């Protein structure tokens, strides 16, 4: 059963990948609207995080490539715009949450289907969002608790997230 | 699973192409010493049961390629030489009834993979094969029954098989 293993590891591949190009653009469009609004700690932190998901969705998509799959460019799930600061950071807590969950399910198809290598990627992987969801809870836990006077500390700090993307031009 | 299904019948057509090249081989090299004694229509009739068993090969190598697969270059067992003329015909009626009882279970194979084309080919050469059967039987059962009276009508007889093999040259 070579090819059932390989298409039953390819289809979670994919299905995380898709969970991945979500949580791109939806943290993206979050890091628009605290920079629009001149939180430049939080916009910067957010883009970096959603550059830690396109890693993701590319280890996912060459894994894929290796098991002779292709990776999926649709996203999963709705993006949500316009939300406010505290429910950004409650829903990325809980979409970070409920993506362990997933992943940790799409471990357990890997184990099963024998395939140690994409076993040992998701274990990465859930280590990164574990760290994405404890950033998440704690800036949720300091808007709950102390609301607009950590806010002001966080008004126009730097949004730099580092040199330019090396590009090609 | 569409590659799992084909995977499977892939094996079984290269199982069935390595007996396909070890019957060629087989049947040539009694083709050689059936010339050699100078028994032109039994080494004539020996080398066009051979030929066909070359289309087999071809066969199941142009369906391999249709699913994907790459068509086995190595035969199946041990070329046996050296036979005298009754265990020639003994051991071909052996090996066509053998080769019956595994290309049918072959074919089994197929249908549980519901690949219909190449069931349909099986079926088509195991006819075939029993057509090759029922010649060794036949030729066995005079060696059998007739001894050298038979020989004696064989002796000098024409060996050519038709026109010379269309080639590159
Ligand atoms: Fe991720
Ligand atoms: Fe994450
Ligand atoms: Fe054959
Ligand atoms: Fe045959």
């Amino acid at each position: 059963n070579r090819e059932d293993r390989k298409a039953k590891v390819i289809e979670v591949l994919n299905k995380a990948r898709a969970m991945e190009l979500h949580a791109i653009h939806q943290y993206m469009n979050q890091h628009y609207s605290l920079d629009d609004m001149d939180y430049g700690e939080l916009a910067a932190n957010m883009k970096l995080i959603a550059i830690d998901e396109m890693r993701h969705a590319e280890n996912f998509a060459e894994r894929i490539k290796e098991l002779g799959g292709e990776p999926t460019t649709q996203k999963e799930g709705k993006v949500v715009t316009g939300q406010a600061v505290p429910v950004i950071y409650e829903s990325d807590a809980d979409q970070e949450d409920a993506t362990i969950e997933a992943y940790s399910q799409f471990l357990k198809v890997c184990k099963e289907q024998g395939d140690i290598v994409t076993a040992r990627l998701f274990e990465r992987i859930i280590e990164e969002e574990q760290a994405h969801l404890t950033y998440y809870e704690n800036i949720g836990s300091h808007i709950k608790n102390l609301g607009d006077t950590y806010l002001a500390k966080i008004a126009g700090t730097p949004s730099s997230t580092g040199t330019a993307s090396k590009g090609f031009v």
